[PDB]
């Protein structure tokens, strides 16, 4: 219901717990390239690995964490695992916010329904379903989003900040996610109180989606009016034709190139935004950022399922 746009997002790791190598080979080789995953044939070793893995400017600082992509967001577990059934496996990680996909047998649907209603698991799929491979893949994408949506609750609490209203706007979120796909964005991080986002592609190229609400536009118009800006600047800020692209008040003669043409989006409220290339809002050290493409290349072939 909330955080249709999460406070942050980046490619995360899914864990597959299954005792059928033939099922895993058929499944993982249909997956889209770009999904990081780990495979365990034992629920005990999978649990041990999960256990051992465990202001507003602090959000985008996560991009300097080279191990962020190894965050485990979704687990896919077969209920018929030897040693420990799939539901008992999920109970021992239900304290975390990992999203659980249960692969059910022919006589396990009632047990999975109860677990789904209690919130123990978030998805159950018949392992013998002819579309099982595509159903798991779609649920992985859906639950990796829900993982960061659940993260957004604790992040705004930990930082003692209030979320921008645009993050809960369903119409605007669809525009946000479709723009991310148009620009090849794989990870983003909330940048200011109005809903701006630091954005990166798989090569860690920097870009920003600067977002302003009507209250911000009125504040910028009042600042330019109190500062005595050019006649065009007052008309552009009043009509909402352009938005400020800075992060501090510019000089009366500097408002010219500190503005960028903006799009207007009317939904739950009126937003003004512009997608700009480069580090525009604040400085970003590209030399201390591990891109996602380089993370996938630096994956050690020793601990790979496909070797």
């Amino acid at each position: 219901q909330h955080f249709s746009i999460p406070t942050c997002y980046f490619p995360s790791t899914a864990v597959f717990v299954d005792d059928s190598r033939d099922f895993l080979l058929n499944f993982v080789l249909q997956l889209d390239e770009g999904l990081a995953y780990r495979v365990f044939d034992s629920p005990f070793e999978a649990l041990d690995c999960i256990k051992q893995k465990r202001d507003l400017a602090a959000i985008h600082a996560e991009v300097y964490n080279s191990r962020r992509f190894s965050e485990i967001s979704v687990v896919v577990v077969d209920y018929a695992m030897p040693g420990m059934d799939g539901l008992e496996f999920c109970r021992r990680i239900e304290d975390t916010n990992i999203k659980k996909i249960l692969l059910t047998g022919q006589a396990d649907e009632k047990l999975a329904i109860a677990a789904f209603n209690e919130g123990l698991i978030h998805r159950y799929i018949k392992k013998s379903d002819p579309d099982v491979a595509s159903l798991i893949t779609q649920s992985i994408h859906d639950l990796q989003l829900q993982y960061f949506q659940s993260m957004s609750d604790m992040i705004v609490r930990m930082l003692s900040v209030t979320s921008p209203n645009c993050l809960h706007d369903k119409k605007y979120a669809e525009l946000f996610w479709r723009l991310c796909r148009e620009k090849g964005i794989v990870e983003f991080y909330l940048a200011d109180n109005s809903g701006s986002f630091l954005m990166l592609d798989d090569d860690a190229n920097i870009s920003f989606l600067i977002v302003k609400n009507e209250a911000d536009m009125q504040l910028h118009y009042d600042l330019a009016l109190d500062n005595g800006a050019s006649g065009d600047v007052l008309d552009q800020l009043h009509n909402g034709e352009k938005i400020p692209c800075f992060w501090v008040t510019p000089q009366w003669n500097e408002w010219s190139n500190c503005l960028v043409p903006a799009n207007r989006f009317v939904s739950d409220e009126t937003y003004f935004y512009a997608y700009v290339q480069g580090a525009v809002l604040f400085d970003v050290r590209l030399d201390k950022i591990l891109s996602y493409h380089q993370y996938l290349e630096e994956l050690d072939a020793e601990e790979m399922f496909l070797n």
